[PDB]
């Protein structure tokens, strides 16, 4: 029993974190096989960030201008190439600690663990979600650029996120491991509006099932609803419309608890229209949407 | 910017997790140097747990009855000894992955990261606190026994907690790495009341400073208080009395923000007597007490 915002064990990812320097700029890189991936803004100065021309900027840079330091030893760079917003630096040594890995582009609503790094060194690990507006509410300071988000399936590490920038609003933005930004964001120092963020309905429902599993049942009520009626309520409260696929993914949790998905929706509907009246659910005074149905099953079953 | 319940990178601790079996019982062990530490209840059956005599039970066990499996390879056990509630099994091989480490007994109010393990395999990492009543609000399932709590100072891992049991109330209890339980708890299957839990006042104040640092300032008010007046309010709301040492530890955060500790106490006093009125602080609808002043400084400065 107990329900925590749990992150994946960060060991296989720590073994890939390197320091990448170019000019006066330093950030973190991801060393897998003989390639180091890092945000392409490592080639910029503070002035360059206002309106950068990365193609022109990269032409002024040679392999010897990229300093890759793994731990306290230098890696020799023998190739450099820009892929979207990431630089891929070919080093002459394969990382002996390279885990089994994939590069995956997660969907909004999905969660992942972030290993925050500064100067190639891991400082902490936390669990977060790709918000519906493609931002992440991370905890990142200056130097955190290059920190990666990932998921782990037994021995395979699926890298899904690489941190690039913090929006003026305190939220964070980044790319997949192929350098494509999640959302409309660009690696430029300019005003960038993150669209309207909504609440990941399927995740709140999953966390409501986790509450039932862990004994918190006050919110359960004598009512039920239809997907159409529930979605009218969801729209008003800035929640994502619940689809039949969301209901299907909630299937295992509905089966474990014996509470139909639509009955659980009616409980959420009343919590939305009535609030919590000062009560908490799993030690939280608000509705949590950063646990996917897979996360709740994994935590309540014990997948290693 | 951003404030998360961040855990320490779990890499140096994953490299020590082993599976320990004795009879039909299996749990996790901590392998450092040529010693494996695990809860002494690995020698019990389910029936034995009701009223166990560990000295008598251990006499029926030989070195060959303790099966230590590191990864997928067996470790040869050459010695076994009970220290308080932990068994120390002398293996013939030193762990090549043994980090720099200390065994420390944390105080209530302090935080640590937990690497939850099942069958010697890490499944997740999360940050939690040693509650004032010596329990932890962890997330642990059957098989999690032997999972450890720790802190990390650059390259040194201070192990502070080893998980032993879940109380009927869903909260968790365990020992330091010398086998001494935190609190009045015993490794027996009997009713065990965890005393009254209080809110770690210094931690809530620290997290209020973290909110100021990250832009959340609505709760700041035109008032101040005295330690004596504030403590009368704290007593009513089941908060720990704030001492001058707590004020001293809040010194760096008070200096960073320019908001005197007693002014911050007045803001907390009004939040206690008035609630939040539906507003949140750092994405939380309640007052958070699981970030120590050291944690807030570390997260807002970037200690690797
Ligand atoms: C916004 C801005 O001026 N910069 C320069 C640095 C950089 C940036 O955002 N870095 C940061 C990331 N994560 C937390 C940060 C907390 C503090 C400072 C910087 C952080 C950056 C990267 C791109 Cl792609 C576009 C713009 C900017
Ligand atoms: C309470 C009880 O019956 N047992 C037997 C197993 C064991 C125990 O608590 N284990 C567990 C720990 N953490 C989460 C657990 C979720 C589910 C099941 C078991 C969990 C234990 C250990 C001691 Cl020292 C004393 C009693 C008991």
């Amino acid at each position: 029993s107990g329900f925590r915002k749990m992150a994946f064990p960060s060991g296989k990812v720590e073994g890939c974190m390197v320091q990448v320097t170019c000019g006066t700029t330093t950030l973190n890189g991801l060393w897998l096989d003989d390639v180091v991936y890092c945000p392409r803004h490592v080639i910029c100065t503070s002035e360059d960030m206002l309106n950068p021309n990365y193609e022109d900027l990269l032409i002024r840079k040679s392999n010897h201008n990229f300093l890759v330091q793994a731990g306290n030893v230098q890696l020799r760079v023998i190739g450099h190439s820009m892929q979207n917003c990431v630089l891929k630096l070919k080093v002459d040594t394969a990382n002996p600690k390279t885990p089994k890995y994939k590069f995956v582009r997660i969907q909004p609503g999905q969660t992942f663990s972030v290993l925050a790094c500064y100067n190639g060194s891991p400082s902490g690990v936390y669990q977060c979600a790709m918000r519906p507006n493609f931002t992440i509410k991370g905890s990142f300071l200056n130097g955190s650029c290059g920190s990666v988000g990932f998921n782990i399936d037994y021995d395979c590490v699926s890298f899904c996120y690489m941190h690039h920038m913090e929006l003026p609003t305190g939220v964070h933005a980044g790319t997949d491991l192929e350098g494509n930004f999640y959302g409309p964001f660009v690696d430029r120092q300019t005003a960038q509006a993150a669209g309207t963020d909504t609440t990941i309905t399927v995740n709140v429902l999953a966390w409501l099932y986790a509450a039932v599993i862990n004994g918190d049942r006050w919110f359960l009520n004598r009512f039920t609803t239809t997907l159409n009626d529930f979605n009218l309520v969801a729209m008003k409260y800035n929640y994502e419309p619940l689809t039949q696929d969301h209901v299907d993914i909630l299937g295992p949790l509905s089966a474990q608890t014996g509470i139909a998905v639509l009955d659980m929706c009616a409980s959420l509907k009343e919590l939305l229209q009535n609030g919590m009246n000062g009560r908490t659910i799993l030690g939280s005074a608000l509705l949590e949407d950063e646990f996917t149905p897979f996360d709740v099953v994994r935590q309540c079953s014990g997948v290693t």
